[PDB]
């Protein structure tokens, strides 16, 4: 238990892979939970027809009441692993950001910079920040495709975000233009990266 | 144009496959309208901060307007993906479901009604109605977490469809009495079959 939870995924299995894994296996669980309360309760019509009404309407609340707190704790269980996966890959795509970035710096504070080596590592960070990118807007997307209240009031939060995340690619760009010489010679390169 | 429609998607694709690549196609192509509006707004804002307040505040609503017409193409498209969908599932199990029937019958009326191949029929009649029924707690179950207060309207519903559907493996195994040979052969291998919380393909 505690300590199979420690461990965790194996290595071998990406968050992707153990989150669609563990959301079928929810499903699954759920879905024969479920089954099995809907038979209890076809078993209880079937030897209930004679019972008066009020009785009749008791086994009905009954059963009711119980698939109730069976939805519940299965939108809670939902909920949950939607909201860990969404926040592992925010973190990911931070964390990936990050990591390119400093091999941006690296590049750029080499006592001899090399061309290459620098134009390498920023398209590596173009990448993170253009992943950045498409989340948002998926993410937006989405949320349009199946609550479009709830859409329009994210609307200027997404709007602002991809311009945080545009003024963070031009604030780690001018770190270039640190050095004129580089600049120039990355120019050409550089544009046909951005667009 | 037309005729591709006409011919639609290729066999070799199953409904869940286009249904989910259609998906996918029309994620892509709003991503790049969507980007593209937030481009323009973005844009707007720069060239925009040294005017009026009027002026300014019209920008906003201008390109809030074009998001909210771009959101609701969105959730309308979407809700027509998915009731087409949705619609060619209901009549997709319903097939295969009257196809096994026909398939276990024709088994049982076999001349020499051979077991290996009653048998096998039966199989792919409950699998077809494990089928419909995975699908009616799949649903229920999905509508359970998104929107709870739809899904209190749906238990009766899904209680009653449920039984229809025990009620009609019942009748069908009620074809294997015109043979009460025939079922004591198999009545253990049905046994187990009728017994299971899942069937897969085989072996
Ligand atoms: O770092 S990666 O380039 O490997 O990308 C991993 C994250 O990408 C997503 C989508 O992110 S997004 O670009 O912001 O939209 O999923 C992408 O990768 C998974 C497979 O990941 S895997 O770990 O190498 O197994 C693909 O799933 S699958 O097709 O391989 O089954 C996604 O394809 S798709 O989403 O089904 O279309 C793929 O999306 S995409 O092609 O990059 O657009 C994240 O998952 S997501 O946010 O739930 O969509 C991945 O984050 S994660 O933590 O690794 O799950
Ligand atoms: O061509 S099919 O009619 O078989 O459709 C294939 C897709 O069926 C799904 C989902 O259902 S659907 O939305 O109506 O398309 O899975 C379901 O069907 C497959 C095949 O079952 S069958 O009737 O013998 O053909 C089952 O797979 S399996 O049991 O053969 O291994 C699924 O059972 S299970 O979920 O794997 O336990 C069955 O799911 S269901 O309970 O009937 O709803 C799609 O897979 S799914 O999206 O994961 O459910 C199939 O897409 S696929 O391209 O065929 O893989
Ligand atoms: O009306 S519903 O409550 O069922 O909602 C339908 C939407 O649910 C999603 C996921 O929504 S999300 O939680 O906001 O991300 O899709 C999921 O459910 C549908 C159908 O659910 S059901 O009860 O089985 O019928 C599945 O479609 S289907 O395969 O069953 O035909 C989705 O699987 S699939 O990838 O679409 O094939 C299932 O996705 S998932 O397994 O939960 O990840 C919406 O799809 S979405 O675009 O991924 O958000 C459904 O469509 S919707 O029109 O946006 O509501």
């Amino acid at each position: 238990d505690g300590v199979d939870i420690y461990f965790g995924m194996p290595g071998e299995i990406s968050e992707h892979e153990g989150f669609l894994r563990a959301k079928m296996d929810l499903e699954e669980r759920r879905m024969r939970q479920i089954n099995e309360v809907m038979r209890e309760w076809a078993m209880a019509d079937n030897q209930s027809k004679n019972l008066p009404k009020a009785d009749r309407q008791a086994l009905n609340e009954h059963f009711q009441s119980i698939l109730q707190t069976l939805e519940e704790q299965v939108s809670g269980e939902r909920q949950r692993l939607v909201e860990t996966h969404a926040t592992r890959v925010i973190a990911l795509i931070n964390d990936q950001r990050r990591a390119a970035l400093e091999g941006f710096l690296a590049a750029l504070q080499a006592d001899p910079p090399q061309a290459e080596r620098v134009l390498l590592a920023l398209r590596r960070y173009l990448r993170a920040e253009q992943k950045e990118q498409r989340h948002t807007l998926r993410h937006y997307q989405h949320v349009a495709a199946v609550d479009p209240e709830k859409a329009q009031q994210m609307r200027f939060q997404v709007h602002t975000h991809l311009q945080v995340i545009e003024e963070r690619v031009n604030q780690s760009l001018g770190l270039l233009d640190q050095n004129p010489h580089l600049a120039q010679e990355l120019r050409p390169q550089i544009q046909e990266l951005l667009h």
